[PDB]
């Protein structure tokens, strides 16, 4: 397993636009459009700018993994630039990295970066604690399912929610 695939099944493909689970423009796998509510051009707009060609709402696969590609990068390298995040993405091993970059795939750099007291407990290592503390949050009122899943990933260092 990686972090591919991982959130490759956190998200899933729609290659039509989407609505989020919070109502937003989306597609592909996991890619946000637009937070607005217009469609027929806001959304339309955005894909249409993001794929470099007059869409219509529809991509194709090849075209759903490319923005996959970009959005997987970006997370990571986001994650390096961060002050806040960098330390403990490098405190952490293998498994652990990648459910940080879930979080940040999903959340947004800033959105990670303020579960300051979950992201001190995961730098010192105390996993049942940072665990406890991660649940406590609109993410997992929201995404229940995918937040325990990325939270069985930090708590045991293993892809088990994910096999
Ligand atoms: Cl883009
Ligand atoms: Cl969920």
């Amino acid at each position: 397993m990686n972090i591919f695939e991982m959130l490759r099944i956190d998200e899933g493909l729609r290659l039509k636009i989407y609505k989020d689970t919070e109502g937003y423009y989306t597609i592909g796998i996991g890619h946000l459009l637009t937070k607005s509510p217009s469609l027929n051009a806001a959304a339309k707009s955005e894909l249409d700018k993001a794929i470099g060609r007059n869409t219509n709402g529809v991509i194709t696969k090849d075209e759903a993994e490319k923005l996959f590609n970009q959005d997987v990068d970006a997370a990571v390298r986001g994650i390096l630039r961060n002050a806040k995040l960098k330390p403990v993405y490098d405190s952490l091993d293998a498994v652990r990295r990648a459910a940080l970059i879930n979080m940040v795939f999903q959340m947004g750099e800033t959105g990670v970066a303020g579960f300051t007291n979950s992201l001190r407990m995961l730098q010192q290592k105390r996993w049942d604690e940072a665990a406890v503390n991660l649940a406590k949050s609109r993410w997992y009122n929201q995404t229940p399912n995918r937040a325990k899943r990325v939270i069985t990933t930090f708590r045991t260092g293993t892809w088990d929610a994910y096999k």
